[PDB]
């Protein structure tokens, strides 16, 4: 380009060129994309508040002469090697003072962003930095996997002992070096690159090289050490803090499983996650089966896998959901989920209501429905629901929201059959394009894998509160689901529940329902510390559905002796469904005591919001206790605590509670700093 | 039966032909089955030995007054419940003096062994008596799910309103009780069996029934949360003791869930693991698409599946596997892994030896081989491989065995190409049977996906030592293996080694190789402290094989400039493949400090028993320290353990190192309490 009214950048950095072609943003460019839309957050929150350069800071870090992470304000394009970070630290809604997160990123214009180990160990430092603070880790993948080479200065001077030097086609003894050779590399030090064996034969001494080293580092198992270094760092940021990866360009081989290993993860559209890529694989089948690598790995792959949780057009698109996405995630391990009161007051009934005789989106039930007659809120805070994996088992729907401003991760059920569409193998000329029906209100392996996926990712790292609204009539017991370990996803449910650490609230919806094999793995004895269940007064659960249980406690024979009250077996039939009907009813859950509360629909987001409140209020609470005696019960540790509330509060009144320990933070701190003689031993 | 030699069991206990009947052995005979197994075990370790019958001790438990589990010593057949316990003490091969367990089982002629309150709180009982002693808990299944019913009192005198008694044939506007009825209730105080609303019409007093709550326990929503209780008490469970169950009979339901959460499981032929039935199923469908519950869940789809570990021809072969199975876990939680020496002695080379053109079984390599020229000797002690889950991903292979007598999980690859028959679906006329094709040394989702459930299994429970015989070429990035999620089970891979907790040794056998994406995921850095890794000399690995290799850093361009040596392409090209091929040398990996040694073969055995014995030694002085300072890391524990070690010591000799902590343990001991004045703080 030539007379441009600003400095060409492409130009000033010839990588900024080379990234694009790439079809990526320059890594240095990145952090201007994380303050546009940072900056569009608070368009959206308040499109008042006038905003000031000083909202957002993006701090390179790299390692000084001890090896440690510093900040350091240097002129972009200077990294020494393949991988860069940056340390933020921006003003969002939620947290109007500021809230900090590392970015990690691969250099694509750097030796194609191959994984080198010098790349793999600043990497894992990012990694440690980050985990030590508490602070999230945007990881953003643009790589070509492993860095790979040969030794080079041995590839000139290495002579070959034929069978006959007359005949080079007739194989080959072995591989040597000369004396010259041998003494090439010593000129350059350049000596254990080689390991040789000095013989001779009818002729000179040759060097036998029984194994090259090379000169150059990153060339083999180097790399692939380094690759499992940060896998597994990796593994273990996904339990400690917020992890999210942003494939914006090729994410190869240890690229692909950190996109996996950090668990979160957003696709930009055309950025293959891949393995191998076709050209390879193509050659390993000789026939050209693979066209693009978009085949193997392309959203149309990951995103209906449920290894993408969500796509983007571009990369700024992607930056705006990974800014989004921490909207709803603690400034930092262990603080308290970020509170964003909107538009939407927590008082106000539930308008969109389900009918027991009308298809619906659960949708509409979470977030609210757009009607004709103007706009009918939900269960939730208007504008807050952020969906995830909504491209993988749509059979459940997963995502974060808002109660009244508290954020909480939410699952709710598709009504609604899905048709699943699965593409052919093109390594098969059988391979036909199959569509699997998957029923509503019905668990397959895939939406039972995604349930339990979602309570993972909800209680790692985010930290979030949780609701399922509960309304399946079981797991799938058919032949194909059960051939498919439908039982092993169904488990890892139970094992998400157990390990989850934050409030969780089970409830039944109006049209809803909960049978035999579904209520089991979401009973509140899984997790009596942090789970309890509601069931909606126009909700139903039992063992079996109304026609299976008069198929067998209801007999022919009973409908005759029943019979004698005033042919007529139709409907008398119909006088034992209603019959059976009767016993699911909220109404003997309480009886029972299965169910916390049994409540009404319309009422629910007025409930919901004090209890939710009141418990997180508890839940802080406990665990300052937690840090003395840590011999206590949880139930040792709340009947203290409750034991400080004035005498005339109601421990039922979720409000009342919630209001005093909200108004005496202070007075309870004191008392808690008060236990200290309780030293003891 | 009449005039028997002894007294007729079926008849003293009609139960017992009540149990057979349904094809399982009476749950009161199993004790008498754990005492043949473990006289079989004996038998087979030294048939001289001569057993007492006080070697075998079965003493049953139940609640007592307090709920509290007691052994009491009563007349079989007395159970007031569905569910029985046994605990028993023991004197095996492994442990001479004694070890315990805890055995749970259904009465399948107690109610058709149905789950109800009582049970499930007997069976969490049980399952919480067993971790809080940390001794292994076995189960045996034989159920029909969770407990069902309605309230039968309220069947024969409910009224209902029609639209005309004329026409009992148009409906019904509710059902209600007269006076009379209201009145009946209260005669036996089962008032509280329905929630009823007084109301009168143009003629009577009818009170109007809105909620059947019922007069028995057990009925609907109570037995589902009794199911939830349980199925979240054993997937605890699992994380803390030895889990196991065996399918003696059907298992439906809860049943089914409680089997794949206790995880290893073993499966009696003909026994289904079921979620609902084929009737119930064929009924939801219409069409009679199944004949037998074996189509749902027998072997031929849960053996084949994974959720079944192993199959028995009949119990009695159930509990040996289940005996034998325990002969390599801890007597309870914490011991030391179970060490008992055979015959064959740790000090011998290792005979048969995989050839790089020449098909083999990787269970040769393991146990050994039987030829003609008399018996090859494999790595691990002969008739000491336990291979479990052999019948789902075949490609990998996995067991236990014991290594000159410690007891050890092995992980093992399938060269051979698997042949994975996928039956029809019964339910789509459409559906075909279809053979999968799984090439060898490649992890599809399957094998990666037991790979990863296997190194849980070895360390939850078993508390194992591991060796993985690591000879993969990586994953398959193929459009079909992409889609079905081969990523997400790569990394459950990583996820479970970093959980694990006792010594790893990863070994790539001698015509073995890891490339690329294989190493990453089980790479030593993943989890340091207990993590090494090693590569025979005559192992392989890169990033990239030859053939890749050479076609990235090797074209035909540098094919030319070295052609300036002495068309001749062909043999050429040759020259590159092996020159890549000298860089993947074990040699370059000692070199580059990948691997903490090459190894022969032969020498393996010898080389690997000891540097075992040297770690699980060194490990239990670690943990010795581990309770006092809290503060202080791995490397700062094995230091000062280390320090202790006599000057002529020598670090790096394994069998001296291991020798010397053998001879000094009480030495060492009194070392350690004497840092209690290291009390400090």
């Amino acid at each position: 380009p030539i007379a441009t009214p600003y400095p060409v950048k492409e130009w000033l950095q010839p990588k900024r060129y080379k990234a694009h072609l790439m079809g990526t943003t320059y890594v240095y460019d990145f952090p201007e994309l994380f303050r546009q839309a940072s900056s569009s957050q608070w368009k959206n929150f308040s499109a008042d508040v006038k905003l000031t350069d000083d909202f957002f800071i993006s701090n390179e870090l790299i390692e000084d002469e001890n090896g440690e992470l510093t900040e350091v304000e240097r002129e972009p394009g200077a990294n020494a090697i393949g991988m860069v970070a940056f340390k933020i630290t921006v003003k969002t809604p939620e947290y109007p003072r500021g809230r900090q997160f590392v970015v990690v990123a691969n250099d694509i214009t750097f030796k194609i962003g191959s994984f080198g180990p010098q790349e793999d160990e600043f990497f894992n430092k990012v990694t440690e930095y980050a985990r030590k603070r508490g602070i999230p880790r945007i990881y953003l993948a643009a790589n070509s996997g492993a860095r790979i080479g040969m030794a080079e200065e041995i590839v000139p001077l290495f002579q070959v002992a034929w069978n006959d030097a007359a005949n080079p086609d007739k194989g080959f003894q072995y591989l040597y070096l000369t004396s010259e050779g041998m003494e090439t590399l010593k000129k350059f030090d350049k000596e254990n690159s080689v390991l040789t064996e000095r013989t001779v034969i009818n002729g000179e001494e040759r060097f036998v090289i029984k194994t090259i080293i090379g000169s150059e580092d990153g060339l083999g198992v180097e790399c692939l050490r380094g690759s499992g270094l940060i896998a597994g760092a990796t593994s273990r940021a996904y339990h400690d803090i917020f992890t999210i990866t942003l494939v914006t360009c090729r994410s190869v081989g240890i690229g692909a499983y950190l996109v996996r290993l950090g668990q979160r993860a957003i696709q930009v559209e055309g950025q293959p996650i891949i393995l191998t890529g076709a050209p390879a694989i193509n050659k390993m089948l000789g026939r050209e089966v693979y066209t693009s690598n978009l085949q193997l790995g392309g959203t149309q792959i990951m995103y209906n896998n449920g290894v993408s949780h969500l796509t983007a057009v571009d990369d700024l698109a992607g930056v705006e959901k990974i800014v989004e996405w921490m909207s709803y995630v603690p400034a930092k391990r262990n603080m308290p989920v970020p509170i964003l009161e909107t538009k939407d007051t927590w008082d106000r009934p539930v308008d969109f209501t389900p009918t027991n005789d009308e298809t619906y989106d659960v949708r509409w039930m979470i977030e609210g429905r757009e009607t004709e007659s103007g706009f009918e809120y939900g269960l939730f805070d208007k504008g807050s629901f952020f969906e995830t994996l909504s491209g993988w088992a749509k059979g459940v729907v997963v995502g974060r929201a808002r109660l009244g401003g508290i954020p909480l991760g939410v699952i709710g059920v598709e009504t609604r059959t899905v048709e699943n569409l699965i593409p052919a193998d093109p390594a098969n000329p059988n391979s036909a394009e199959t569509l699997i029906q998957e029923p509503g209100q019905v668990w397959h392996p895939n939406s039972a894998f995604k349930t339990a996926q979602a309570i993972n990712d909800f209680n790692n790292g985010e930290q979030l509160p949780m609701m399922i609204l509960a309304n399946w009539r079981g797991f799938s017991g058919g032949q194909r689901d059960m051939f498919n370990e439908v039982l092993k996803y169904g488990s890892f449910i139970v094992d998400a529940l157990v390990d989850y650490k934050q409030p969780i609230i089970i409830y039944i919806p109006p049209t809803g329902e909960l049978r035999g094999g579904s209520w089991v793995v979401v009973d509140p004895t899984i997790n009596a510390d942090q789970m309890e269940m509601y069931a909606d007064v126009n909700a139903r659960a039992g063992v079996l559905e109304p026609q299976g249980m008069v198929g067998i406690k209801f007999r022919r024979e009973k409908l005759l002796d029943t019979m004698n009250r005033l042919e007529l077996l139709p409907i008398y039939g119909q006088i034992s469904l209603q019959f059976a009907d009767l016993h699911d009813r909220s109404s003997r859950m309480v009886a029972k005591g299965v169910i916390s509360k049994e409540l009404e629909w319309t009422e629910a987001r007025r409930f919901f919001f004090w209890r939710l409140r009141r418990r997180l209020n508890e839940e802080y609470l406990i665990k300052r206790l937690s840090h003395q005696v840590g011999e206590a019960s949880r139930l040792e540790k709340i009947a203290r605590i409750r034991s400080w509330y004035p005498a005339s509060v109601d421990h039922e009144d979720d409000r009342q509670v919630a209001t005093w320990i909200e108004e005496n933070y202070k007075t309870l701190d004191d008392k808690l700093k008060g236990l200290k003689l309780e030293s003891f031993a």
